[PDB]
């Protein structure tokens, strides 16, 4: 086990998962001074993201996040390798401190953060195999702020109620996953980093979209308060909140940007 | 051993020092969501802070910071108990990133940070004993920004060149430690936390002053370049830079303020 609080929290991960105390750790502060424009960062293409509404996709409370299993026919086109989707999941704070994005922008958190996890399918059969290999994974990260209601996000959040406890699964009818991405996906930050959860392998190509999406206060409240990270029968039940990693030191490394201003 | 970089860096401290992986860790990011004004918080009085120029105080490179020993006749008044001084020391960044404060405000680092450590001498015979009990230590934190030349801070800094390596020591004649504190000490943040270094005991009552002080670019540079974490005879020397801990999860704490925000 590992958690985001108490003795088994993030400061303790490295005991059993050595990479968590290694180099190239994510997430990081994306700040003006370490940004470098890279004109060679072209727009990524999202292939096969339009999932059939006739098909069901598995949503799970895994005790660390809520995760939607995704088919490997979704892929990113534009990186050195083909990266095929495995799942998406989210990171959030709590109603007292609703700023639980992993990445920060010039020191500031967003409300929450979505991650679409893909694996190098040119070389590996799955994320688990890819996860300890150089450039084995690629994550799209979407920063989330409070604003207008988001129907597309609600295609997930309307199901939170059915995955209240660790181990529970629901079906989510397919929708266009691209609807979850912000405007101007052409604008992004790019850096080499790590899984933000154990085993924290430094094997992830990060793309964080420059622009956040908005969800409503009620939506955010629901994400923050719907789930427990414990099995239903657990004698000490725990709310699933603050399930984000503190930002990591990122020394004399650059973050590349697809935009110059 | 422990450091701020590499295999023995902060994500690894918990491997040797259980409390670093525990609750109530410092430092923290000061921001509006987790602040509560408390009208009950009155100004501190700084007693015996004007050290005699005819007495000498030991300055040591301990490998983690430069520390000045302080006499127990130096004490703060205004807490529930007498807190007597034990030592002061600093945390800083590096020439390429001169923002190494430990506490942050709205996610922003200040250039550096001074800690003045005291122990509850009313209850405990010494700092080590105090450090195992709740509220056993009280630390005053002064945030340091690049600014005007500061003659008071030079009373420390002018001695850096004699404590270049771990274990090296020098005598500093007493001066007024009050001169190292900011404007309007009446305004501060107050919260329960931990040593920011191993062994990270959660036994510190923290006061961070609202107002920063200033030292010059030349003084900041001297601090960031004069010192080594290693003994002079170490086969692999290491500059003493970036000796600050990342900010820490709140663990349901509030921070109380003596001013309204
Ligand atoms: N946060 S993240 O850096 O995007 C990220 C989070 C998770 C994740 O879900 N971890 C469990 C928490 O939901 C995963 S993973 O595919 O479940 C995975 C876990 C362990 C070993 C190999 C692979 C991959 C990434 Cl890249
Ligand atoms: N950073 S801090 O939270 O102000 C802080 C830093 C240090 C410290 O010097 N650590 C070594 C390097 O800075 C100390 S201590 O006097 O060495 C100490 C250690 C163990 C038991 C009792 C006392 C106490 C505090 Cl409160
Ligand atoms: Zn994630
Ligand atoms: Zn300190």
């Amino acid at each position: 086990k590992w958690t985001y609080f108490g003795p088994d929290g993030e400061n303790s991960w490295s005991k059993k998962y050595p990479s968590c105390g290694g180099l190239l750790q994510s997430p990081i502060d994306l700040h003006s001074d370490i940004l470098q424009y890279d004109a060679s960062l072209t727009p990524l293409e999202f292939q096969g993201y339009n999932l059939s509404a006739n098909k069901q996709f598995l949503l799970t409370n895994n005790g660390h996040s809520v995760k939607l299993n995704l088919p490997s026919d979704m892929h990113i086109q534009g990186l050195q390798s083909r990266y095929s989707a495995t799942q998406l999941h989210l990171h959030w704070g709590n109603p007292n401190d609703p700023h639980g994005s992993e990445h920060t922008v010039s020191g500031q958190h967003f409300a929450a953060e979505l991650h679409i996890v893909h694996y190098n399918s040119d070389l590996y059969p799955d994320a688990s195999t890819a996860s300890n290999k150089s450039e084995g994974l690629a994550v799209l990260a979407v920063l989330i702020e409070m604003g207008s209601f988001n129907p597309s996000y609600d295609k997930i959040f309307s199901h939170l109620q059915h995955v209240k406890y660790k181990g529970q699964e629901a079906f989510v009818p397919g929708f266009n996953i691209e609807e979850l991405l912000p405007e101007r996906t052409a604008e992004y930050y790019r850096y080499r980093g790590s899984l933000t959860t154990p085993p924290c392998n430094p094997t992830v190509l990060w793309t964080v979209f420059r622009n956040p999406v908005q969800i409503s206060q009620e939506q955010l409240l629901a994400l923050e308060t719907a789930l427990y990270c414990t099995h239903m029968d657990d004698p000490s039940p725990r709310e699933m909140i603050n399930n984000f990693r503190q930002v990591q030191k990122f020394d004399e490394r650059l973050v590349y940007t697809s935009f110059s201003q």
